[PDB]
């Protein structure tokens, strides 16, 4: 690549794997979002809550990707896992499962800033950490925050029907 | 008729008889909200709820008289049976008899249209969808998920209330 | 399911495999966008054309999900298979993939209307006709046309190129 | 120095280098731009595409020296060597000699985030990574986007005056 300059083939391939993870991620939450429109289940503010969340980690993959076309790195794509739950029970399960989820997807990025430190790549270690480290420890707090809220509210089902009318 | 063209008598008959289906459900609405109006029932967000569900059939009714007319079909009116109930219990029990009411309509709807397609009729058939069909899947799909946050919050004095100030 | 009605099971499956076909087509094209923006292909009215595209058949995705649920269907999610290709080629190539994966994606709902048909569900046949089955016929001519336009430029590095610049 | 703090006299000497660096590279583009608005090459795009980037290299400097007098150090100024060719053939040509020229200054600036990192100089590493790496690497993917198109395009004069005319 003529323009590709200090960046490794290590964390090329690191990139193209946090890509899939965030996609993986965005279709969790659009599973997610519509189990949460189920006649059934009918919790409004819940949907949009991980419709949103669905949208937020899709613009993070595509700004993963066009972050590689930028540094001469080659995109590759691979299977989308499909979600790990086709139901997913409470407002509380849901948000212990995304929960769960962040700190994966968290974990990560802080595994390639690591390798991006240790390959010298200030770059990658920048870009990191002005669009993607602060916005998961901000989403994270806002998720234990509801998940706090949630659990002293549960009359199970008045509870979770006033988290999603007042909160969500 | 100089205008009528592929307009058959079973189909004109069937229209009459659906506008005798909406001009009643129009008035079982009509009663249910003023049950909600009760002093000693007094939930006015059912109330208002009800109301304008008895105006959506109503117009139901005075698009298929236009329609009928359109077509070159003469409308013929019978009684209108009373509704099935003079008092109607809960805010749950009411969006019960609400959705079967709407279950029999979209039923009938189904039937029009099954009977437009063996007559080969296709604006009928047209009518019916973009009128008709789409409004009572959407407002079936908004009373299901009436039920389920009803059934969820019933203390059902308490949930009663916080339904009706909080969804409705 | 309380609104589930005239809605067959064999309806609802296909409508969960058409929105995992259409998911696929969304990170098909995806994949194209970012190829397009690749410092050694440098085409960038390519890749926001594609990359358009795939926002159009996530939407596509999400509506039938949707509708899914209006239904009192239950949406199930299949792992979402790699796009085809790593790399895609010249605007040609890409063009003729597009367009073989849209005829697909026409027959596959040329398919399910036939299938909402014969199950005489007149609302699914309506909804197909209303959202899909026109954008797919819109979509395939202005593709019919672009590959026309490209043969007809193709000095093939200059053909590319004023394709790009005049064209998209 | 009063203000001094955690400055090593080996970041502020090779930061008085940088700032000779980006001066040069100015100038560089200056005569680069002028060249294109000769008579006989009369590519007035490409003139104010460098020309433009001339004035970036400046401001460029101007920020590194407004930063060493912040950290209490003290600018010293060099001799500016006129830069390395007098005319510069082609936009094929120019183009290839300015991607040369932005790597050099990438790796300078890595070079010196190295050096403060090594010297626990946190100030330091994020100026640059917030000022300079970023707009480094999206300059450089620019330039390969050009020198991509500009070979596509090359009847290598038609190609010349259609890059001006249609990209810059
Ligand atoms: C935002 C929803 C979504 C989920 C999974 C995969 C894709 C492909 C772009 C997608 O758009
Ligand atoms: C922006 C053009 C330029 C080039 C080289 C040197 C100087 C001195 C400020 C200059 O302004």
């Amino acid at each position: 690549s003529q323009i590709r300059q200090n960046y490794s083939t290590e964390v090329e391939a690191a990139v193209n794997r946090l890509v899939n993870l965030y996609l993986r991620a965005s279709y969790t939450y659009l599973s997610l979002g519509f189990y949460f429109d189920r006649d059934d289940v009918a919790l409004e503010g819940v949907c949009h809550f991980f419709r949103e969340l669905a949208e937020e980690k899709r613009e993070g993959a595509e700004r993963l990707l066009k972050m590689q076309n930028q540094r001469g790195g080659r995109a590759l794509f691979q299977d989308l896992q499909k979600p790990s739950q086709d139901e997913w029970g409470t407002t509380l399960d849901a948000m212990k499962a995304a929960i769960v989820l962040e700190k994966s997807l968290n974990q990560a990025l802080l595994d390639l800033h690591a390798l991006g430190s240790a390959q010298a790549d200030p770059h990658l270690c920048d870009f990191l950490e002005s669009h993607f480290l602060d916005e998961e420890v901000k989403l994270i707090k806002k998720m234990g925050d509801h998940l706090t809220n949630i659990q002293r509210l549960v009359q199970a089902g008045l509870g979770e029907y006033l988290f999603e009318r007042l909160t969500l």
